[PDB]
């Protein structure tokens, strides 16, 4: 069965046959759309079908479907599952898996780059210290002195769920958030809960507005451990504005490497609960959400005041004005420092091309409009007028609960 | 299955039970979300359950559920259907139905005003001339000298689909769009085809940029007829900037009255194919969309030019910067001329409050995040961080094929 999408700006129509390869669920029914809901111990019984399905895909990609290489591998994985109740991925399989997880990530506007992922196999890792080492090397390789490279580091898969590897940080690099007694927050309000855990685990907090958080790392289901990323490895960019000289004086800076570390990579039924991945920022991620969200740094007012804007009535659109300037600054700062960044116009344009290419050579592209459209200036980017189909494919990146809610403490 | 929705900016959690009443379908499945798809004659037997459902909710709303009055009406409507193969709404049911179609319009951010709708019963209308009269009265009432008032005018219901009443215009008031020989487009590009149908029907185009289109009204499924709205009933706002003097020299204005006229209102199974309805603009509808969309006025570049912005790279965000100025101007102009308008911050804030109210007194509120989020400055408006459930309630407004595709000419 065919399914069609239309770009209402360009009248381009595309046909999705790939959605038929969709196994998982969306959360939607024929009577309800959960399209804007943020978030809507595995046995051998259901594992070999998930395995066979991955392997069939894999050997399809390398044009070896039904080959003896394919059949032997199936057999090999089978016997390993019925015997060991799990199985191991070959290096080739793991690399394929990681890339396609990204390719399948329907909420990711940056997926034009998916084929060029640097996959670091950390499956031999056994301790937090070993995790720390793998992560430093990720950060150094990915950062590349400001010339960012996509990378992911994959730690051992979950086994009985009692011996999980986890990076407790939501991102490898993020700034601390401190709740002051007076209710105000110093630092990043997003990170207050995690900051408190760190401090409790014995982190000595400098208590500044831009303190890089320590890595909190859990190996083999053991209590997590604190590590300080070496500062020379953390590339940061002071934020200034090209026309507004007082902007530097707001004292803002941001780190260069977006590296997400709390999601779960699923490949052929295997769950990799620690799998930090990194790319480079779209400017609005910092300038709109990080700085201007009401529940974050919320410097909109500060910027608006220094712009001497009419902050009395909202109909002056002073919020809108300040927001644009702040995003102008983020881009400007990053570009001046030769630190890789992409603006939301370039990135949405790229994604549209990616998406078309994907419909043509893959039969579709899962995409979550709610998430793909930029958090500012939506309709003047080309994805706003673009119809999209959302559906779940595997391999995939999944959400998982914060470890401090599920972890059994050793002591 | 008594679903929850979280606001991630406030942690407010609302419990939706209203969705379980939903009748129609979303277009989604467990395997695919179609939440970003623009667009996913009844028998004797289809019609009566539809009627009963409507009447049940009507008599529940007036706290006379299961009453003599209720049962009588149910009986009365039932009999009228069995014999006449349709039925007629009581005035009181007509008003309720209309008000609730707007209430249930999941894509509408302006629904906090839903119960203050002025309903105009035009079910006695028989001709296009009559339609023109009803529509002129609607426009004059709704406009109210700049102090806009919500209204709907309801023309006779469908019968056998051969005698449909239809307003061929998408909106009562819209600027013409002309295809220049050199290639591009003069006026309003969205209105290019309709502008031609009008000419192709005998309209004499002034071929200016802001030519108010004529009405093309169709009564009882006859050939449609051209009528010109008296210019004095069409309130327009000249667009100037509070800061930039050169702005007025762009020569821009917009009309005050948004009045959508191509949708179908469904109540208790009956189909009102002609039901123009109107309120007042959210600023972005004009400034973000009507002015700056590529397939529209696309004046962005021109504005940015006069602003002397670096239009060389996208990363200067000149489009964004200009976009914001244009929208400051629209609001400034409308407010200056005392023509009702709401900014996208105010309206979204109102909608959250409306959501609050609906979960509290109704148990929920169907909403389409994709359309409720304003086309600019999304995440700094409160609806962005607001989870919303989308489902189809009735009575409702629905899309319908453009008449020229259908009409037996
Ligand atoms: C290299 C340039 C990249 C850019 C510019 C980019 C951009 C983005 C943006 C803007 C979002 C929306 C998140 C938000 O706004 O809060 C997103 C989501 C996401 N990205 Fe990408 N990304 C890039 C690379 C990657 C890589 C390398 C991976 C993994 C290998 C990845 C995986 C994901 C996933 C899984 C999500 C959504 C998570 C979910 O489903 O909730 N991205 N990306
Ligand atoms: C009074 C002030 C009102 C405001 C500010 C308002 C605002 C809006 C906006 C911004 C949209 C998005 C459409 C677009 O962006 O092109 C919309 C859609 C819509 N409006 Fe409202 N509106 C108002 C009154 C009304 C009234 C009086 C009705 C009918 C009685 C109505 C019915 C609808 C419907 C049915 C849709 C979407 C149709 C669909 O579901 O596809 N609105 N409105
Ligand atoms: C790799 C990469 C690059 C980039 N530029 N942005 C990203 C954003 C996410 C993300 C996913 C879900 C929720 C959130 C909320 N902070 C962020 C994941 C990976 C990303
Ligand atoms: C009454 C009212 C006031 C207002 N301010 N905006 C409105 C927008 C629509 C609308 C609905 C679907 C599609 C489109 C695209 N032309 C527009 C309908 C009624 C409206
Ligand atoms: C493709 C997409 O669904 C389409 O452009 C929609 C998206 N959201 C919208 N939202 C509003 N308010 N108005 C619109 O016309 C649209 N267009
Ligand atoms: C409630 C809503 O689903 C939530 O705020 C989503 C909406 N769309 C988003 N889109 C992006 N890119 N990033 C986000 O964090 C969100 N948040
Ligand atoms: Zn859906």
């Amino acid at each position: 069965r065919f399914l069609k999408v239309k770009n209402w700006e360009t009248d381009v129509v595309l046909t999705d046959t790939l959605h038929l390869k969709s196994t998982l669920e969306t959360g939607c029914t024929e009577h309800i759309c959960m399209g804007s809901i943020m978030l809507p111990v595995r046995t051998k019984d259901q594992l070999f079908p998930l395995a066979k399905e991955f392997l069939d895909q894999y050997y399809s990609s390398i044009k070896r479907f039904g080959s003896k290489a394919h059949m032997d591998r199936l057999e090999e994985v089978n016997k390993e599952i019925e015997s060991t109740s799990t199985y191991q991925l070959k290096d080739t399989e793991l690399i394929y898996g990681a890339k396609h997880a990204w390719r399948n990530a329907s909420r990711c506007v940056g997926r034009i780059q998916w084929s060029k992922l640097q996959v670091f196999d950390a499956r031999d890792c056994t301790t937090a210290h070993g995790m720390f080492n793998y992560i430093c090397n990720h950060v150094k390789y990915a950062t590349n002195k400001g010339n960012l490279r996509s990378a992911i580091t994959i730690f051992p898969q979950r086994t009985d769920g009692k011996h999980d590897f986890r990076v407790w940080n939501s991102q490898l690099i993020r700034y601390a958030g401190y709740k002051q007694p007076d209710g105000s927050t110093l630092g990043d309000p997003a990170n207050v809960q995690f900051t408190e855990i760190c401090i409790q685990q014995g982190w000595k907090a400098p208590r500044g507005r831009f303190d890089v958080l320590p890595l909190l790392l859990q190996a083999n289901g053991n209590d997590p451990e604190l590590f300080q990323i070496p500062p020379e490895l953390v590339l940061e960019v002071p934020i200034r504005h090209p026309k507004f000289d007082w902007f530097k004086d707001l004292g803002l800076k941001w780190y260069g490497l977006p590296a997400v570390s709390n999601m779960l990579l699923e490949i052929g039924g295997l769950e990799f609960s620690a799998c930090p991945f990194s790319g480079w920022y779209m400017g609005t991620e910092i300038g709109v959400r990080d700085y201007c969200d009401n529940s974050r740094y919320n410097i909109l007012e500060e910027v608006a005041k220094k712009m001497d804007l009419d902050m009395r009535k909202t109909s002056s659109l002073w919020k809108d004005q300040a927001l644009v300037e702040i995003n102008i600054a983020v881009l400007y700062s990053f570009q001046s420092d030769k630190v890789t960044i992409v603006d939301h116009h370039s990135a949405t344009e790229s994604f549209i091309k990616h998406m078309e290419n994907e419909y043509r050579c893959r039969g579709g592209c899962p995409a979550d409009w709610v998430w793909i459209v930029p958090p500012m200036s939506g309709s003047i980017t080309p994805v706003f007028h673009q119809e999209m189909l959302n559906y779940r494919l595997t391999p995939s990146f999944e959400y998982q609960p914060d470890p401090w809610n599920t972890h059994v403490w050793k002591g």
